[PDB]
């Protein structure tokens, strides 16, 4: 039942996932090891700043939404201090990666680093009340605003902008949040949502038209589904049932479009015209694609009571828990092949850190509490 | 023990029984709240008892801040906060004890506790809502308090001062809260606790010694138990296990001292020397006396694992739920006679409102989640 599900997710988050990160990822030199094998052993000491920020964000957000636990604060704080010290170039632009000790590894700038930093330090500042953390958050927020702007645009862009503003909420005027979240619904549901197939496109022209190219044909089922629960969550703010049901409709379309009938699971990438994708990893089964689907379906069912969501929720649940969860060692595998066999013996790496798993466990716990 | 069923019991009681009761029966379209509610929640008196008006703004605001910022709770708190800001203060800015339904003042000797509860309520409301006007009310009330043969002092005073500063936390320097909490522990555990007997006195001399008079012989079992959980909660902040354990010792002492072996339940007042109390209500069984004991025991066991806290918890639980709980109509009776028979057929009045019940349900829910 619903209550048992709330309990499963609560326990997984608090007794399995967060202890895994506390027990295995804390670097005494500052920040965190994300490159952890199945057992939690470090296989690489590099500091991938996106993930370093996500982990400060995770622990801080939990202090803010649940309880200001002493261990969660210390975990977030030691990540926050290390990053404040080493994360930025002299003009305050955020790096992508550092060496374990904090030396910058050089590669093209990407405004996404500043976004995650703003989100992380905003939440840590809120959690701890430290002004220095607040200053770092505003600097990074301002960095994004002074830089963010076959022409084409990516779905990731309005999503991170909406995420940024929402995580910055306690620091910004009510009107800013309002404008941005209303602009986000319009653009995500108007330009990126394809009325033809009822699917979310990753990349469109500025006017929302399609471009027939690798980028313009690309579907990332999980990314679209993640965007839809975000839209659900915005819409729920003004009780906008039209938009909530519309996002739910899109979630069901993607699931039906992207589910692998032979082996179970959603494909990582697909091509909207049926052409050969450019991505060699297109047919893989990735932890976050399935976790964000569990959030979207739980939320959709909580918010609408539509049984279709509950039916798909149970189908997704059984597949995901059976294939990704690794309770004997803690946490979830990230990377399975199409047949659902472990592709990489890791619990974290360059792209998997303390983020999609704990956020999804928390969110599903909260959806099943309300349902229950 | 099933700790999880008990977490579920209190979660459910708060969210599905107690808050709906106050939402369904107490909201005055003219502003503020009706606390004078009979068994079924019907209004029997429209007067506005300011301590309870403020505690209800506080309860809904605290829940917004601790649990989830819900639109209905925010609204409930706002419409009480607006009424009180307009009507609750005299021309010097001092808070009243009671108003008529429409907000006209009722004449009575001023009490500094009035301002204390205003500060607490508006601080939490200002936090929940982000409204600057509500913050100004909080600062004034708080500032009002700070500017104010047989000498004797009451246990209520250090208790209310400590509560005032804690509820005001986000508005004050860290250091002021640390100083007050340290002074509270010293005073409660040092002066009001009788070391020899291991019991809390209601009134002592300024130098901590006893006075042989009605006031000086007075024990209010539930009040001392309420002070003891406050002390556990202060001590936990610094992991001061010695002090948490001392407070548990005192809770156990009071229970053994004040339990009615003939009828169950804790007496309302007792005389330390065995003389006839001046209170005609001494042998009565009051809701808050027992709810605060459930909190203290749940909390003591959660913080210390002290087996005797569990054993007493069961005994207090069975007594309290079987005598005060009224699930047919919602909420809990306040007032039983010694035999545990309902004495007044009310769910609220001049002294019972939206405070001890919802706070205790919230607090016990939290203790049992952690234990589970």
């Amino acid at each position: 039942n619903l209550q048992a599900l709330a309990q499963l997710y609560k326990n997984a988050l608090l007794n399995d996932v967060l202890p895994f990160w506390e027990n295995h990822s804390l670097d005494s030199e500052g920040g965190y090891f994300t490159c952890l094998d199945r057992q939690g052993k470090v296989y690489d000491t590099d500091k991938f700043i996106w993930l370093q920020n996500r982990q400060v964000w995770t622990f801080s957000m939990l202090c803010n939404q649940l309880e200001k636990r002493e261990n969660w604060l210390k975990i977030a704080r030691n990540g926050a201090k290390f990053l404040a010290q080493h994360g930025r170039d002299d003009e305050g632009n955020w790096y992508f990666a550092l060496t374990r000790g904090g030396e910058p590894l050089v590669q093209p700038y990407n405004i996404f680093s500043d976004c995650f930093a703003a989100m992380a330090f905003s939440q840590y500042a809120l959690a701890s009340g430290e002004e220095w953390a607040k200053d770092v958050a505003m600097q990074a927020y301002n960095n994004v605003l002074r830089r963010k702007d076959r022409p084409m645009k990516a779905l990731a862009v309005p999503m991170i902008l909406a995420n940024l503003t929402l995580e910055m909420e306690w620091l910004l005027p009510q009107e800013t949040l309002e404008n941005v979240l209303a602009a986000t619904v319009q653009e995500v549901m108007g330009d990126f949502l394809d009325q033809e197939q009822g699917l979310m496109y990753e990349n469109v022209a500025p006017d929302g038209s399609h471009i027939d190219c690798f980028e313009g044909r690309l579907i990332n089922p999980g990314h679209g589904i993640e965007a839809m629960w975000f839209i659900m969550d915005i819409a729920r703010r003004k009780n906008d049932s039209k938009t909530i049901n519309q996002a739910v409709d899109v979630v069901l379309n993607i699931l039906n479009f992207a589910w692998d009938n032979e082996y179970g699971g959603l494909y990582y990438f697909m091509d909207a015209a049926g052409h050969p994708p450019q991505q060699l990893e297109w047919d893989q089964k990735l932890w976050w694609v399935h976790l964000e689907s569990l959030v979207a379906l739980a939320m959709g069912y909580r918010l609408t009571g539509r049984d279709a969501c509950w039916a798909w929720y149970q189908k997704m649940h059984d597949y995901s828990w059976q294939h990704f969860a690794d309770p004997e060692y803690g946490e979830w595998f990230g990377y399975l092949n199409r047949r659902g066999e472990v592709l990489l013996n890791l619990k974290g790496g360059k792209w998997k850190g303390c983020f999609h798993v704990p956020r999804a466990m928390y969110l599903c716990w909260q959806q099943f509490e309300a349902l229950s």
